[PDB]
């Protein structure tokens, strides 16, 4: 199974031959060993992506459309190979895979290949005998930091705009999670991408992402991940000014109030925080409960949690799996220990699961912690199937909640009230904000973050102008222009 | 003159009590002392804007709108006062002033003003029972730094735009040019703008500059200014990572082929580099002559630039000022001598005036140097009265001259060949470009560079879009789904 860089069409070892584990979460046990980029490797992918630039951005929109379109079918076509792939490597229940992230991935794709000639310029309407027309056009070569959350489907999300745009990538999946994108890069060739279009280059963040986001022929970075590495991919751009794109994570308040149907805010909070292990930026994270209906969901929800069957992610059966990463996976067991001190009281999971067919794999229970907004837990993401209940009692105590925290990126809350649902909506500093639904996305919906989450969108044509620049033409047709120094 | 803050509708004294001399560029005579802000100031500046937002924010479009109106009204009532103040303060020939600073800054203010209340989200096509509306919001508070080199005219372009969307503003001129920006936000407070919606802060770069792009309460920082000192907003905005504007410099291609009419040619020309004492990005710095016209383009260029009115900037007539500051003249004489040093060949110029009159200014004798594309004064930005003359003979000579720098700002070319006119806009790396003219700036054409002259655009609807987020907000409505967990 793909195990290499892939650059300029073809899979490749890292020039120093460089090499990473690739762990499946069940167990811990060796799926695959990948090559490794380095700085050298991505001058390698670099200066590819840089050869074909030209050639594809000047391919006609509609051309780059066909083969989006025409990658979007051949993931469905793939789509059980993939999404083995990607649970082996994710820890995904395959339920997860087949639902959620190989359509996701493709209907991504398809809506940027049906996208790629609908991006459009404008006409000026400035002085008379003047032609200002303004167009759209690729930025160039464009980096793609992924993280490990999401592999599959963030191929689709990152790579969706940049390519219809018209752009060249170079795209560095993490370590962790590398397998999955090298796959789809060979079904982007097998679909008739040109070679260099798209380059992989799975590698360290101070190896391969460092490279890019510093090269020098990189016009843009695209980044989701930690905040801490995000300023560091800030302070890197400082290289040549690329434009970048930080999406640096997520502490969702979900809002549930008096009136709200407690059966569906039970299945969306548990939906929103349990889907995907946690490993979610847009996860509802931070339960937050009308002291008038706090019991009552909270009998339901806590049920539900505990009867979530945690597990091997190829069964079909699996409702959750395990974390990523080991290292996650304490993390997300010392935040459990620290919401604990801080006097946090674990009304369901707490720790790491007790069946022995789960003890070598990252699995962490769907844990549930009343709490105080104030606590650490509900105030930095803990990335892992953690959520924290906090009640209120005013629409304002909520709001209060809601924007206590750094984040920005997701949010939602459930009301029947119309009032209520849009001046909340309309409050609460996130990117995003559903009603009566969670973590509702679609690919010409504008996701991205606000202050600290970061800055920029995928999705829609919002996605399309972060990887498009205007350049303006101006003619001169009929204008009367006096010189400036009058003969 | 008003040579203080303003800050929270109030002209005060730096905390420090810290002062800038504000000097004539022809005299180099006192015109007075700015009180020179930094951190602290800059605090209570973000603060007092912080402050204002909420309310500013909530002002319904057309009461933003209304008050922009009434601000550029009001510039045209002040015309003279503005085109005095800014005159003297810049070394801008009053008739620049009267005739192109501040009819500029009006029209630009006029433009967003208009603009504020058709600033339109959009509704997304979701899946059924879902309603998708994303409405762009101001950022919040946003710090801008601007240059000396067009004061005035740049406080409409930066403001314009953030307070249309509705943002708050702390904007920073130079220590070396405030004094007309300090007027224009007195006449903000004049026509109805509210307290702390604008707060001007003038001050050294590393003290009330960095204090604004560091700022963990800016939320955007737009910077125009050099290449060095915008790596540095840049490695400052991971603070709160703020978004950033950068437009940082141009090194204008001002191509001219055989089949041009070089009476027009000559004239952009002159008015491309000349006007503004060529302290202007997208001034048409490199002239690229065609081979076969060269020589008859010269012979009237050379005729003209040597027969420019260098003087006293309060003459109506004076057709070329000084730099506006002792350093950029000691900059430019630099260039000047390394443009020779290196064998360029100066065909009008290359020193002061030999005018005991003008010897106390900053005076810089319309120069043009006859080099190599390789040379330096012609791949770095001098920032002067100064061309440098480059031959070609083929189209894709030109472009490749044109092309061969860093830059990529501006750009201009003439012909009257309907292809070449385009294929040349369409191939040259530059965010704008001009055909049979120059520098020709709309409040509706998106203005801004491509790879290291920066990102983000000033006019036009992209300024607005730099100015505001996709806020995205999802109502569940009519169609619901199954529990991601069926029971």
């Amino acid at each position: 199974m793909q195990n290499q860089l892939y650059i300029d069409g073809r899979f490749v070892d890292a020039v120093a031959g460089g090499t990473i584990d690739v762990v499946s979460p069940h167990d811990g046990s060796l799926i695959t060993r990948i090559a490794a980029a380095e700085a050298a490797d991505v001058d390698l992918a670099v200066a590819a992506a840089k050869r074909a630039f030209p050639a594809w951005s000047a391919l006609g929109a509609a051309e780059r459309g066909r083969l989006l379109l025409k990658l979007a079918d051949r993931i469905e076509e793939c789509s059980e190979e993939l999404a083995q792939l990607e649970s082996l490597n994710t820890g995904h229940p395959i339920r997860d895979s087949r639902g959620l992230d190989v359509p996701r991935t493709a209907a991504c794709f398809r809506y940027f290949g049906g996208m790629a000639d609908k991006i459009e310029g404008s006409v000026i309407p400035v002085d008379a005998g003047f032609l200002n027309y303004v167009q759209r056009k690729p930025i160039g070569v464009v980096a793609q930091i992924v993280p490990w959350n999401f592999p599959l489907m963030f191929t689709s999300w990152k790579m969706g705009p940049a390519l219809a745009a018209g752009n060249t990538i170079v795209i560095k999946p993490s370590e962790i999670t590398p397998l999955s994108t090298l796959r789809i890069v060979e079904l982007m060739t097998e679909v008739g991408f040109p070679k260099g279009v798209v380059n992989v280059v799975p590698g360290y963040g101070h190896t391969a992402g460092q490279a890019l986001a510093e090269h020098l022929d990189v016009g843009k970075i695209a980044f989701t991940g930690s905040t801490a590495t995000g300023r560091r991919i800030v302070e890197a751009s400082k290289s040549n000014l690329k434009r970048i794109q930080l999406e640096l994570g997520g502490k969702g308040a979900n809002i549930v109030f008096e009136d709200a149907n407690i059966e569906a805010a039970v299945n969306g909070a548990a939906w929103a925080i349990f889907h995907n292990q946690g490993q979610a930026c847009i996860a509802g994270s931070r339960l937050i409960l009308h002291k008038d209906i706090a019991d009552q969901f909270l009998e339901r929800f806590i049920a539900l949690a505990k009867s979530i069957r945690l597990g091997d992610p190829m069964d079909p059966e699996t409702e959750m799996g395990p974390l990523t990463s080991a290292l996650r996976r304490d993390r997300v067991l010392s935040y459990i220990d620290i919401a604990i001190e801080q006097g946090g009281k674990v009304l369901a999971g707490g720790k790491a699961p007790d069946d022995k067919a789960l003890a070598n794999g990252f699995y962490v229970e769907p844990t549930v912690v009343e709490a105080k907004p104030q606590d650490r837990v509900c105030q930095e993401e803990v990335f892992g199937p953690f959520v924290t209940v906090v009640r209120f009692s005013s629409d304002e105590e909520a709001l209060a909640i809601a924007n206590n925290t750094e984040y920005g990126l997701g949010s939602g809350l459930w009301t029947q009230n119309l009032a209520r649902a849009h001046k909340m909506a309309n409050a609460i500093h996130a990117g995003m904000c559903w009603i009566n639904c969670y973590k509702r996305v679609s690919p010409g919906s504008p996701f991205g973050g606000v202050g600290q989450s970061g800055y920029g969108r995928e999705m829609g044509f919002e996605a399309i102008h972060d990887y498009t620049e205007a350049r303006s033409v101006w003619v001169n047709v009929d204008a009367k222009i006096a010189p400036h120094f009058k003969r």
